[PDB]
């Protein structure tokens, strides 16, 4: 088969010129017209770093070298969890690669760089249309000397549901083979059985196991008894007994006050004198720099930081602030400040390309109300964008109050992905329906809760500390199936060879083990990603502005496909609509005229949505959210029981089962499969 | 005379609809369409505060009460220097008054609130067209219980030049009569003779004298010998001997590292156990919260903070962060966090009205390069806007480097207004002319330096620590007059009664002592302010959006002129241009049609700019900056000596004397009085 | 685009009608028939052969009934008998059988409806042209003496900033300047601003062009004899039948008023009216479905 990359790229550029951005843009901001300036890099291999120790001496040798290090070690999250928080994980492989050689040379003493895990895996395929594994591989070649770190969920890997154990093990194996070094293993509820599986999978792969305790509450507040200092110490003892190489405290919201830092970290050091202590926080409160200095003074070996232009607010504390504040003390990081400035300078320019995703569109600074609401950095940005998309943007203060009430109703569980989303959906549901906590708990048998909340209460994410809230769980679930113990333990092993064969039969002989694991964790996303890249080619070759907005008429630019293969492209014109609903886009490619035809949907728009459900008529079932009808479970003339499934709506990437509020006969169904509904659109009538 | 306020306001609104904003807008951002939500205030008088102690027991009683306070006292800079830093001092009296009753009730324990210092005085009259004294009086009425604080320059009051001593004394007297309580007395060079005059003037008025030492350098760095710990201790001893009630450390740039905080503040406490210590910083580095916590732990009694939405970056540290971090410690501020949140929320909304002036248009976060460049918060924002206006915006990195070089060339003087501006002009001049420091020092006899640099070298701002840089000063000044000692000491007393009579003759019998002092300090600004308010009336009654952008067609709004006198105004239409170059604007006012005639310069605005100076022809004198010709000192046929004044240009609010580079005969003058010149426009020819 | 075919059909229509003199209104009668023939793709022969089945225009029917007098040589037979069927025929002079109009009763009706300024000229104008005269009085009651305006102002109105003079009576001139037109208010009106004799005056006038929005669903299948389409664009004046009514062939079904001519739509078949798709005052396009017959 002849490769047609250049034409596929021109087809993408022509598609963006006719139809607009293929990635959903949350705010009316434009990318910077200027590409970021890459700082000068020395000619040669980078200096030896902590990875060279890890490769020579293994995970235990690396952990001893970290503990024995004189000073505060630093780790870079800019690559992942700094943008996850600030720009909705939209930073692309293109921009990461440009600065990677500078990082390798000037930051060779970093403990690790956290460029992988969390939301980056799904987001790369679904929204950036790039392979997360190729990003890892390319970056690994660029940074041969710094350990790569990922955020791993213990029994779910990087996915949103539980997987069979053999998928989690095979994912950690293939991640290590592809150059992942450190696995930060956490659970969204600190549910030890999920963490132990992820630790065993990462350790069996030959990775550095970093067991991460998610922090919530306040250990310095004696009124907060559920998440006390004793809770954290007891969980640390179980994770150390399970053979963690490094112990992490993951403060996903920025709740660690300097006094709580001092108390928790000194207690952990006194208990575990030889174990490396890694502290992660967010600067959401504007106190994260002070919190990390207090951790370092209390005997933390490592702290998470971001590049200064990618720090603060819902991100990590500033790298330059920590380096400057520790300079000339026993905690000196030995990082030259000039190198931090050049690094932040590049990201300041690069962040300008992502203005369309920047959290500063909605949040101008850190906010201390995080000590009340306990909303994690990445959840705050997402919950605001969701509230605005649902017409609740003016009520976002009510949504934050309802988030506290929803956390309590759910039982004050730790709030990190996906538990932070479960609390967020419940909070939006309460505000949308005008319901206080007491009303929502009283009516729990009558209300149709968000799927996530239902799946949580069923046990699909593990068991929360202190157990599930009763009688609230029993009222919501009724007769719905309950998962006891670890949800992955009852799943049959996935046949990865059968899946590989299915993928080869579909996409041809170029299917890799990484493709099989991507399909195993994210089947619909991976299928869409392969179909999209089959149509549009290697979009990672485009600069971020051209990827997001396409070229302007008469704009000229270069695209490097491979070393020594540059495309000189100029956009010339877009035609009027032809009789086939297509517009012809004209380009110059390497001094030659080229034309591609792209269909325009925005050229003509005309839908109609008549149905409406009277709020006072119990038999009229309205759509509980804007969404697409996936499935219709009933027909006209069918008898239905109270709580019986009627239809399935798919909105905001969540199947919601619409259930009957009464017993009766379905008089009429007003909806069809694949129909798009607005809120309160009449689904069906019951008599 | 019949009052015509409503018509004057409609004339302003019609003027803004036809001609655009009367205040210069630096960035293409629009004010928020929504006014800020004012939090609920209790009905009654506010609780007793520190002012009640000051009024009962005098300045020494107040200082003892501050020292004896258990915990860390907090002061609010949001009213001034929080916006001075973030929004170019553009916050108006309208928005300050709306939140003032909430501040009085919920923050009654503040040490002080600092709203009258520095630029607010000039900016209120020149750009907001409001009386700074009326702001002070109104705010005092709404906040009877919290001490008001101002930033006072010692021998210059709030002005930009030195004044006769009787003007500085009379200013402090009338400021105290109008309800100013605390005078933060500083000098831009820490020049003790200027500080002593300001301390004596504030003390003689019956104010609380707070002597403020401006911080530069690093006391924790043993390589920095000029501004050592011994320098600060020696100056503190002289200011304590001079009878300061409170000692302030003013870190105008955010240079105080936590280690330097600990060392400086403990040394000051150990030497002065009974003296209140007040620490001011900026969060420019992102370390300001950690710096203020270190000061409080080292025995500071008071720290400067801003409301959370008005904190960080070039502003003060976050109030909510300091309150949260000190909670339940011996340093607890006793401020309820819920009250800080409600205060921050209002400001977030209010800051949205000032989006057109927000430093976030140019700086997205704090920057640690402040430890190298030492640029103060308000100077950073101004220097960037100036660099962009001069076409140097893409070179702002070169301007920051040249700022370090200019500081060294000038002798590493303290950098705060106006010395921070003097270094800024020199830095822009160096970058504009492509000069290194060595070239600028070598050519110092041939170059035409910025007036501010010349006036500094003459001694018009006082004497820098270590003296002026020689031979550089002697080369720049040549035969220009030098001021020895204190510049105000040689000025004859200003006849304030003669000035009052001149103002009564020109403006009528309503001239107040505040008007006389405003004219004495700022004659041209005050004259323009009186002429503008005579035309357009009380613009402080308009909300900030209507003040900046005017009303939209068909927009309806309310204007309260006085208690129980509301104007209901609706904008209806704007006509085409009449034969007199005017456009008729139609309003409804209290249900009645009203029409005003407003001119539109924008329509006919045309001009031509022919002159140009060949860079290679020494006899062709080009304009060194865009500016207006104020004065022409020479005619065609005149003999001119090298260095002789040729013309005076007035650009960026700075008279620049253009001087002859050679001896010769003026062949031709190409410019006229009031002519606007671009850069390099030919002024004259010399043979 | 078919005006050449219309001119040819005018010759054919004149012959079919009997080559009568062609002047108002007989020239219009030939013109309607010619347009009807071209619109329906009919030759003279086909139109004469199908004369019992076709719904001819009203002017042609009223001519054949004798309402304009008797043509030289008499009416064309059998064509007249086929078109008229059982329709009433006027013999002799049509005015001779009309009862005298009571002009004093009409004068009193006009005084009661328009006030005491009714003249003998107004009575005769109403007697000859009742609907036109009523509309003319209502229009001039609203807008005043439009004969005082120059033609350009009458047809197109003034431009913005245009100044002009209007003489109402000898020595009574009104200098008038148009100043502005506002946006649409919540009542569907736009405020127009004038200067009148140096004084600003404002009038609130409604705009229909602001939001016309109509829908036209009905259509008559040409092959379905029971589907009765509108024979022309027109307004429904009257509906003579209801759903469930038995109708005979040639029975009146509705009255359309288009081009200033009431056209009676008649049944092409005997049957039962299954459904009526139109309402009184409804505007129809050509071929819009009026009703169904089974
Ligand atoms: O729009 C759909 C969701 C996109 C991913 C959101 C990520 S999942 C990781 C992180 N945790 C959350 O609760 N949200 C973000
Ligand atoms: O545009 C002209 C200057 C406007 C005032 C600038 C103020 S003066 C106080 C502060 N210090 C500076 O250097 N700039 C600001
Ligand atoms: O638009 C409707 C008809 C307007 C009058 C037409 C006149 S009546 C006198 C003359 N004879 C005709 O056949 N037409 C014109």
């Amino acid at each position: 088969p002849a490769q047609n990359r250049a034409q596929k790229l021109l087809h993408y550029l022509g598609h963006v010129m006719v139809n607009g951005p293929t990635t959903p843009i949350p705010v009316k901001a434009s990318p910077s017209p200027t590409d970021p300036v890459v700082p000068a890099v020395p000619i040669g291999p980078p200096p030896a770093g902590f990875r060279d120790i890890l490769l020579r001496e293994g995970p235990e040798g690396f952990a001893r070298a970290v503990r024995n290090h004189p000073g505060l070690l630093l780790m870079d999250t800019t690559f992942r969890d700094a943008h996850q928080s600030l720009l909705a994980t939209r930073v692309r492989t293109h921009d990461l690669k440009k600065i990677a050689p500078y990082v390798a040379h000037n930051f060779s003493k970093l403990f690790s760089m956290e460029n992988w895990g969390g939301a980056t895996f799904d987001v790369a395929m679904r929204f950036l249309y790039e392979c997360p594994w190729r990003r890892l591989q390319e970056l690994r070649e660029l940074i041969p000397n710094i350990p790569f770190q990922m955020l791993l969920r213990g029994a779910n890997a990087v996915g949103y549901t539980n997987y069979p154990d053999n998928v989690v093990f095979k994912f950690c194996e293939v991640a290590k083979e592809n150059g992942m070094d450190v696995f930060r293993v956490f659970d969204s509820l600190n549910y030890l059985p999920n963490m132990l599986l992820g630790m065993e999978a990462a350790g069996s792969a030959g990775g550095v196991v970093e067991a991460a305790i998610s922090y919530t509450g306040d250990v310095a507040d004696p009124s907060r008894t559920k998440y006390s200092l004793q809770y954290y110490m007891g969980l640390a003892e179980e994770l150390v007994r399970a053979g963690t190489h490094i112990l992490c405290i993951k403060d996903m919201a920025g709740l660690l006050k300097p006094t709580a830092c001092t108390m928790l970290v000194s207690s952990l050091r006194d208990r575990f004198p030889d174990l490396p202590l890694h502290i992660h926080t967010h600067d959401t409160s504007g106190a994260g720099v002070a919190a990390m200095l207090a951790c370092a003074q209390a005997g933390a070996d490592v702290v998470d930081v971001a590049a200064d232009s990618m720090s603060g607010m819902t991100s990590q504390p500033s790298m330059g602030a920590l380096v400057a504040c520790t300079r000339g003390t026993p905690l000196d990081t030995e990082v030259p400040m000039e190198r931090v400035f050049d690094y932040s300078e590049y990201w300041e320019g690069a962040r300008g390309l992502y203005a369309a995703f920047d959290c500063t569109a909605t949040m101008k600074s850190g906010n201390s109300d995080v000590y009340e609401n306990e909303i994690p950095g990445g959840q705050y940005t997402n919950l605001h964008f969701q509230a605005h998309s649902m017409g609740l943007g003016s009520k976002f203060k009510e949504v934050k109050k309802a988030y506290v009430e929803a956390n309590q109703m759910l039982g004050d569980l730790i709030k990190v992905t996906p538990s932070s989303k479960i609390v967020g959906d419940l909070a939006q549901f309460m505000v949308q329906n005008g319901l206080s906590r007491a009303e929502a708990e009283a009516q729990a048998e009558e209300l149709s809760f968000p799927r996530s909340v239902v799946e949580f209460l069923q046990g699909y994410i593990g068991v929360p500390h202190g157990g599930f809230p009763e009688p609230f769980r029993s009222k919501v679930l009724k007769d719905l199936p309950r998962v006891e113990g670890r949800p992955g333990a009852s799943l049959p092993p996935l046949d990865l060879q059968a899946l590989e064969k299915e993928l080869v039969d579909r996409h041809g002989e170029e299917v890799t083990p990484e493709d099989v694991l991507s399909a195993a964790m994210y089947p619909d996303v991976f299928a869409h990603f392969k179909d999209f890249t089959a149509t549009f080619g290697p979009l990672d070759s485009l600069n971020t502005r051209l990827f997001l907005q396409g070229p302007k008429i008469a704009e000229e630019f270069e695209v490097e496909l491979e070393r020594g293969k540059t495309l000189h492209i100029k956009a010339l014109a877009v035609s009027d609509l032809n009789r086939a609903g297509q517009r012809q886009v004209f380009f110059e490619l390497n001094g030659q005229l080229r034309s591609i035809l792209v269909k325009d949907t925005q050229a003509m728009k005309e839908m109609h949505f008549h149905p409406k459900a009277l709020k006072d008529v119990k038999g009229q079932i309205g759509a509980p959210m804007p969404g697409k009808v996936i499935d219709i479970k009933v027909v006209a003339g069918a008898k239905v029981a109270k709580g019986q499934p009627l239809c399935v709506l798919s909105a905001m990437k969540m199947e919601t089962v619409v259930t009957s509020p009464m017993e009766g006969t379905v008089r009429k169904v007003h909806v069809t499969k694949d129909m798009t509904l607005e809120g309160d659109d009449l689904i069906l009538e019951i008599e």
